[PDB]
């Protein structure tokens, strides 16, 4: 892929993340803590599992940005409707405004409803994600494996702005505390 160039500079928003995320001075880096990390309760916080937004909000255009997953054994990754859901238990799916991949015990799964089974031959390390606002499309890239497609999806009803989306995984088996970094440009 030749998507590098709407390169976009993504930080993470404080303010929606789940209480037991921490993340980073640099805004760049979020991972599990072991504990409630000392935050006040607000209505944007996700509540039911470790997520957080970026703080971009895009409504227009072409962009593009790369996160390292090395040594995760769970995580899901992509953008979401600004209106998600915050409270509660909930599917990421495109209908509640998800367009998502994820890894959950040794699969990789694109959020459909139901989800969809992807073919990766080489574990990545990095993925990348592109949104294309105008044409209703989400991909992801293999960064690990020559930038190799991973899942497209197509005629995406966005419906509103999109925010970049991340989660790290709960941590019961002791080998998934590793963060999820933003990688630089
Ligand atoms: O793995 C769980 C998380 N741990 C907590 C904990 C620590 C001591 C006694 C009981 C509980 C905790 C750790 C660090 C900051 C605050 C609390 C045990």
């Amino acid at each position: 892929h030749h998507h590098h160039h709407h390169m976009v500079h993504i930080t993470l928003d404080r303010n929606t993340a789940n209480s037991w995320l921490i993340i980073s001075k640099d805004r760049r880096q979020v991972r599990m803590g072991d504990t409630h990390q000392n935050v006040s309760d607000n209505k944007e916080r996700f509540s039911n599992y470790p997520m957080v937004l970026g703080a971009q909000r895009f409504s227009s255009g072409k962009m593009y940005w790369e996160v390292d997953v090395t040594q995760k054994e769970a995580w899901d990754l992509g953008v979401c409707r600004d209106s998600v859901q915050r409270k509660g238990q909930f599917s990421l799916s495109p209908e509640n405004g998800f367009w998502t991949i994820w890894l959950w015990q040794d699969s990789y799964e694109a959020g459909t409803s139901p989800q969809t089974t992807l073919h990766i031959q080489v574990p990545p390390c990095q993925i990348g994600i592109f949104v294309d606002y105008e044409a209703g499309v989400v991909s992801f890239y293999n960064i690990t494996d020559h930038g190799s497609l991973i899942y497209t999806f197509s005629e995406c009803v966005f419906a509103g702005p999109l925010r970049p989306f991340f989660n790290v995984g709960f941590n019961y088996s002791g080998g998934n505390a590793a963060p999820l970094k933003l990688c630089p440009l």
